[PDB]
């Protein structure tokens, strides 16, 4: 997956 919030974005597993 993915954490995006907003115009970021960081990685965490699926």
């Amino acid at each position: 997956t993915w954490l995006a919030a907003x115009r970021w974005a960081a990685a965490k597993x699926p």
